[PDB]
């Protein structure tokens, strides 16, 4: 079908113009003041409005398993949720049994998703163990599966854990495959120490969840991994940047030369972990993902004015959120608590609000942050997160001055709490547009599920590894 | 007229593709994999190098041995198909007077596309006036305001504060000259008394300290009066890190190192040739610490540092031997208009710190979006001009005063082994440059003006305006 | 006269020991567990309690006809644990240093409890002011003067009057003080904020941000390593100020900050309050940081050794006198409290949370204090020879700040409410008890003028050595 | 025997005072200025010279030249005391090794003398030790280490293990803080370049493992509210993050040892293969040659405390073993008989600190941290007569042929320094008098040290009070 948005302020990473912007067959066709236009084409006023590229969450974990658990949010409800919040795309986790085949999660995942999801979709392999036969898989995923982002794991010890001479093997190994290397930071060694001494304090409240992860076991890990990656010269991406201190040494690694890429998620950039401490237990137990939420409350600021001066370069959700029934299984002990907490929706509501609305950067540089970062480095950037001819059209239309209060009574996730609520947000999307079709209008929803598309992603990201190429010949 | 690149890596600041460049009538027409023109259409073939749009000087002062015909000519020989001029009125006299001047000796001697800054060398009474006229009527948004020269250039902080904020209502884009002048003064008298003569005693006198202070305290007024600042001519490690932490903070606040200080350090003012430590003689001065060129380069790599520039201004050894027997007397200006994106490349991306796409950006794309000149100049793209250079990575470019195109006797990156340099160059859809032939033509360059507001600047101005209040 | 502290932990900066201290005509004489003296002396029993050096406040504005008089200022800084003050001298602008130093002296000779030291602070650079600072270092013994950055055509000193003032000052042997504020900027912000329509106390705040002081700091302390002098950085008030401290002291640079007790502990979000005569209280300049999380950024950074010693800024002033500014911020008369509550408010932010230890605790009130401005090991020192100011510390006493129970006739105290875990319990100077269970023992015009020597080793010993190393020269060519 | 200072300008860590000083017994008896004494006494005139204590070597590794070479030389270089470490086998227990060093220095040592013992292998049955250690032997200090994997490295949780159990006996924490794991990786692919020679060892160790290692250290003793400290800081980046933790809270203790703070590693490209193997030790001198300077700024700045010299003596023959592969070069420098003079040169001379600082970074603050003031690293009455007459004109040039080693190379070769020792005197006796040493085998006295110094645990209790 075909579709026409006429006297829009397109805005880009790089410029903003306003022209008429023409889309058909899940495309971008022209972009103009004056177009032509051939069949049945419908037309959107946009009144002056912005439109922006669809966002990109590049951290989803919409079928994660925990504690013996599903997340409440599937493929299909994890989706529209997204689309509602002006998320066109998103990167989902695929999170294999340490042991198991990676390929036999990946069609498992793939299945799932193609059935269900209502957005086009990529996906990110986690690789769980390092076990004997695992490099074949991971040729197969980048060279014949379409997958080129790999996330290991520095907590969960004796779970997910990889020790630093089995990281160090997969980092080279990774590098070898041109793909980009994703890090879960904490140290879960002394989180495994911390964890057992906060249980035989008496300390069974989600708190002890905060007080046994504090942002010092993140901030180790994370320069750990950037060192790492330093010596080996390869790309490194930080997942759930959390803390400032762990915001504040991928800073000053990127003055220093290694490649490091910091991703905060919306409920870093939105809320706090002062929640914890809520006397209503499952409020609080709603807040337990990992890395926590930081208990200082100046980090949301803190991150966001990072965010804004280059130094965390893209935003993602992390959207794994548990119902209160499923969350109460460790109502006597916090580390049997299903790590989540939701985002996908709000995700670009609330940078807006903590970025934009409060003047820390401008709707040129909301674009980069929420979609073209994302593309250029997990290799998709003319195809996704730019209104350009010859892109998907997967357009949103943004108006900055809609306001909305995030509230639980009003979202579009199954669980009982919302991390945001009552959050006064001040820019809001009025029109979103998947796949050339609309789904969200006035407060409308139209969304088809199974008719997202599985994007294939090409290994070696010319935005990471033509850096790597250089360094490579410079080094011997 | 017609002209198509085959073969060739076009690279912008944000992605690079194999495709064909179509060039015809002064812009960008067409860019494509399999593009299909009229026979007989000239051709050139790339062959796997790389297509770059020509690099913007943001700061130059040619007026001020060389005229604006050799100076755009050598910028052309090394890839830069744009400058900003700067205008040095004497103060007191009008900036119109001034301005028209300016305008009329470069339209008739340029060989590639300009625009002109204006310095405001002194807040007198009528000076609003005309810089309402030189914004709305004349095409000029860049303006530079001095911190250094005492009792002669040199804004005390009330001044400043004026002068940015009546800037900042008229959205131009506010040029910073960052030195402490007062305390120059006096640290001038002592070096001097000290029996001192030599070129030496000018960064002596002018320690980085002294700079990073002037920046810190223009930082420090931009950040109250919710204005962008410009911090020209970034020389020292310590202005640098007050740069890069700035930005952190909030503060609206771009930094722009020369060639010079990239390319070299200030070792060589206490070289027993005097003609040679005179030749390196600028303002603020090369840091006599040999790590501030990878530092600084350091800083360009990850985003602190944004725009590239020369500070180009030729003075001959004749002209320099004016202050034989003091140094406050030496002109100053050194060379780099011909060498930038040479010495840009070989310091930042023959070394790995960044790779080529980040370096269009801090040699063009950057430099555009700042002066308002995006996406016209700083991007292959099509509708957009079509200042175009074929960049070879591998070829070699050895720097010296014997084949470089300008008369001064030395320059400040002699001996210096480049790979990387421009093998074609083309502006206004025209070839300037091609296998070591330059064909150039006195006064075909046009004056580019600029509009008020650089939406990459005054966008975040906007919103904070109604925050802070 | 003669007296004996038996059975108390003596806390030196550098150690703490269980011994007996046994004082005598205003010295310390024997320090010992098993000490040999006369049988009818009068003694204290200290019960395992800390025997520290009474506190030095090298800020204080107690002479600015007011609420408070120099006496009933060191009435209270005795009752606080402060058993010496530094007080600012502050001249007519063009007016003679010597004549009113003379003045000041005269009135503090005569109203002190406790010993006293004064600061001269140089309004003007005026004709003649030369040979005024040779006197009052060679003769007075005053070897630190205060010179202003801030407050522009009244103490205002320009990039070129520092320079000046500063080589001559290094010349001298002499501290240099500096009140670092942007007065130029100021200006125009105070203009600005008052056209806005705002005339409350937070405008005060809003005239003078933190970014105004930072930018002062740094270029003070820029002059100050060019010249090569050591510079002391008054009232330090913001997070941003003291990062370029921090910073430049890593750098060569011979910096000292001085955080007051206001700044470490409470912030300034009281300029906002609905109660005119309370957010007048606040009101002092530099301000306290609107930011809440300053006070506890600042006690970190005394306690890595960032910043060195701690003030007050004492500067008395009743309610009806701040009311001349209710209808304009920036006449409202600066000063705030805190020469009562400095020790205690030190101790609660310092040591009961863990930051620092006793011994650094006695570094910060009292030790380093006397090391920069040369009065070690007379004052800050519990040793053999050292003046007998001595306080017996209970670091469990429970103390709670009220504008009931403060030894002021000012209205409102500034750390209102605040509870604090550690106190005095007996205060003693020039070897006579001056405090004890409450009980207030004070002699009026007791206190002594102590004159300090020109050059002290801590600041100008590295000074020194520096004006030898100055290498790079001219080139022969 | 009894021993007379006159004329002395006396230097502490807190003041400069003129004044005589009386040794009687191997103590410091009176300080004055008309000092009452007995007929037969040795008079010295000090003649406006400084007075300073002797040095604390907090830093030595001579049973890893024998003990009585090395505290010989640590005599002649102003240091009159050494903390050594008891180096076992991770086949050996710590008490047998202790008594090992401990037999062999109380037959050799020249100066009194402190044990470290380096807990090579956390392993079931070591607490039990460590607690004889600590209440019978006299060891406050135990170094655990974070480098050579499956030889001496800990893993995280061992570590946790042993710095909470090493709390619990109010100990001194001391980290060797490199990554073992990636290392040996670097080493793996720095020898498939082809480089094998001693710069393959700076190559191999680059800062930013050492950096890490440390920021996992102190994010450990944080976690545990526990005091540590990083032996060996050699880089600027693992220096830096010493500071920036010493701001945020944690009780971070950094000691430069005179090599990182006099020459750098640029010494490891020498043509003589012998002279670069001379520079080996772990972690590396840096290659960047702003290093020592950028150290001893923090040092002087209050960011570093303490001067080790990690005196580790092996012969070019001994070194030899590892000409054909880096990674067999037994690792060790000398520094034991220049650290003060070195530290005097790059700190004092420079101006970058005055004498009180350099008693400090040289004596002093080893003496709080260890639990040894003030009894050394003052000179006060009742404190160890170890005395120094300071000349801060004399010149020591720095050679191989001066030296008092049996090695051929010396790392800190033809450096020129203005300020060395005069007089050195240990246990009231004069053992160095302008040339003329005087020393016996034997002599130096084993000083126990408590648990819990009060400089580190003062806050500590605090602290574990506060948090919960």
């Amino acid at each position: 079908d075909r579709l026409l948005i006429k006297g829009g302020r397109i805005i880009n990473d790089d410029q903003s113009l306003y022209a008429d912007v023409y889309l058909e067959d899940g495309l971008i066709k022209q972009i103009g003041e004056n177009l032509i236009v051939p069949g049945g084409v419908k037309t959107i006023e946009a009144n002056g409005r912005m439109v922006i590229p669809g966002g990109i969450d590049v951290n989803t974990y919409l079928q994660k398993p925990s504690q013996g658990m599903t997340a409440a949010d599937d493929f299909f409800q994890g989706t529209r949720a997204a689309l509602v919040g002006g998320t066109t795309m998103i990167i989902d986790h695929v999170v294999p049994e340490p042991g198991s085949s990676l390929l036999t999660s990946f069609e498992k995942w793939h299945e799932a998703a193609d059935t269900k999801s209502c957005c086009d979709y990529s996906l990110h392999v986690d690789i769980t163990s390092w076990y004997d036969g695992v490099r074949e898989e991971l040729e197969v995923l980048v060279q014949d599966k379409g997958v080129n982002s790999f996330q290991v794991y520095m907590a969960y010890k004796d779970v997910y854990q990889m020790s630093d001479s089995q990281l160090y093997e997969a980092f080279t190994f990774l590098k070898g495959l041109g793909a980009v290397i994703l890090v879960h930071a904490e140290n879960g060694d002394l989180i495994a120490q911390e964890q057992k001494r906060i249980l035989e304090m008496g300390i069974t409240g989600p708190e002890g969840h905060a007080l046994s992860r504090p942002e010092e076991l993140e901030a180790e890990a994370v320069f750990r991994a950037i060192t790492i990656a330093g010596r080996i010269n390869c790309p490194v991406y930080i997942t759930k940047v959390m803390s400032k201190s762990a915001a504040d040494i991928i800073a000053l690694a990127r003055k220093k030369g290694p490649l490091v890429f910091g991703e905060p998620i919306a409920a870093s950039l939105g809320t706090d972990g002062t929640h914890y401490w809520s006397k209503n237990w499952a409020k609080a137990a709603a807040f337990v993902t990992s890395p926590p939420l930081s208990p200082d409350p100046t980090t949301p600021d803190y991150l966001t004015s990072l965010l804004a001066c280059g130094d965390l370069q893209v935003t993602g959700s992390g959207h794994c959120p548990y119902s209160t029934a499923q969350k109460a299984v460790g109502k006597d002990n916090f580390t049997l608590i299903p790590e989540g907490v939701n985002g996908i929706e709000e995700r670009m509501t609330v940078v807006w609000d903590k970025a934009v609305a409060t003047g820390k950067m401008d709707e040129n540089q909301f674009v980069a942050v929420t979609s073209t970062n994302a593309a250029k480095i997990f290799n998709l950037y003319p195809r996704k997160g730019r209104i350009a001819v010859g892109s998907d059209a997967d357009v949103v239309i943004w108006d900055p001055d809609k306001l909305k209060t995030i509230t639980a009574k009003s979202h579009k996730s199954a669980v009982e709490y919302n991390i945001f609520e009552g959050m006064e947000c001040h820019g809001s999307p009025l029109v979103v547009i998947s796949q050339g079709k609309i789904v969200f209008e006035d407060g409308n929803i139209n969304v088809n599920k199974g008719m997202g598309r599985f994007i294939p992603r090409k290994a070696f990201p010319e935005h990471l590894y033509q850096r790597v190429k250089i360094r490579n010949k410079v080094f011997g």
